[PDB]
């Protein structure tokens, strides 16, 4: 029997879990059906990498681009203008996610807008990441490493930017073969010069329409039955809607901002929740017990 009591990594003050003995049968279920049943489905920024690293916030994959020598300082203070307005909405405790969402769509269309002005390069995106300040969460390797070695079918579904994000864990040397990337990936002109976006955006409030226009991804892994999803928004609460068949799904949360306002909420929804943590540990732990 799986009992958490016994586990110091699900004992640490950031660890909150409304239901433990429930979280108990799910690492249960994952526990017996091993490698072979298993698949990830996780979000990336602020999930796979860090909100604050040494009380400095740290940058998503657009504001790696925003920060960066390839965009003006004017271009620069507008987007920082948009971030300050718009990630106030996105978190903001009182309104709905239908309300935020299409202040959301409206963000994404200003800052995208703003972004293929600068005419960034595709092949400057290699030094744009190298310089940066984005960190992973700590665990990372031994997280992409163990996935790896036992060939467990990883889904990496951001509302950031694809291209960026392919290079930040390319880098990091974690893009492994197990690992498949669903993002907002530019669109470059004759020159490799930014000219757009592909296919349709996807946001913060709209991931359950991608889940579902990846049936095909989905439909391939049925055997694939127990979920292990990781998210910091409520709207990655909806990444496994595609998943053909769910046997048992585990839901593991990062809440980074306006805890007390949304703890509750994120007890509710995410079967753990893991409040102001940088680290994959307590996922990590679970891979330990199951693969
Ligand atoms: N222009 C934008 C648009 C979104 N974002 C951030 O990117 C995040 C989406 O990436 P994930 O889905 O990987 O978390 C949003 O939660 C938002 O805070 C940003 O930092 N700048
Ligand atoms: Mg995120």
């Amino acid at each position: 029997a799986v009992h958490l009591k016994m586990m110091p990594e699900f004992q640490k003050s950031s660890v909150r879990i409304k239901n433990p003995t429930r979280v108990e049968e799910i690492i249960c279920g994952l526990i017996k059906g091993g490698a072979a049943k298993l698949q990830i489905i996780t979000d990336f920024n602020m999930t796979l990498s860090r909100f604050s690293y040494n009380g400095k916030r740290c940058p998503t994959c657009h504001n790696i681009i925003d920060n960066c020598k390839l965009v003006t300082d004017e271009c620069r203070r507008k987007l920082l203008q948009l971030k300050e307005q718009y990630y106030a909405i996105e978190v903001d405790p009182v309104l709905t996610v239908e309300e935020k969402f299409p202040y959301m769509v409206e963000w994404y269309t200003k800052s995208h807008g703003l972004l293929i002005e600068q005419g960034i390069p595709k092949a400057k995106l290699k030094e744009i990441v190298a310089d940066s300040d984005v960190m992973l969460k700590e665990g990372y390797e031994n997280f992409f490493g163990k996935l790896q070695q036992h060939g467990i079918p990883v889904f990496i579904f951001s509302a950031g930017i694809g291209d960026v994000l392919e290079e930040v864990i390319r880098q990091a040397g974690v893009y492994h073969s197990n690992v498949k990337v669903v993002s907002n990936f530019m669109d470059f002109d004759e020159n490799g010069v930014l000219k757009g976006f592909k296919g349709e955006l996807i946001h913060v409030f709209n991931k359950h329409d991608g889940a579902l226009k990846n049936t095909d991804y989905f439909s391939q892994l049925k055997d694939n039955s127990n979920i292990i999803l990781l998210g910091d928004s409520q709207g990655d609460l909806r990444m496994a809607d595609g998943v053909a068949n769910v046997e048992h799904i585990l839901k593991i949360g990062y809440l980074n901002d306006r805890v007390d306002e949304l703890l509750e909420k994120y007890m509710d929804s995410y079967d753990i929740v893991l409040v102001k943590e940088e680290s994959l540990e307590v996922v990590n732990s679970i891979l330990q017990k199951t693969l």
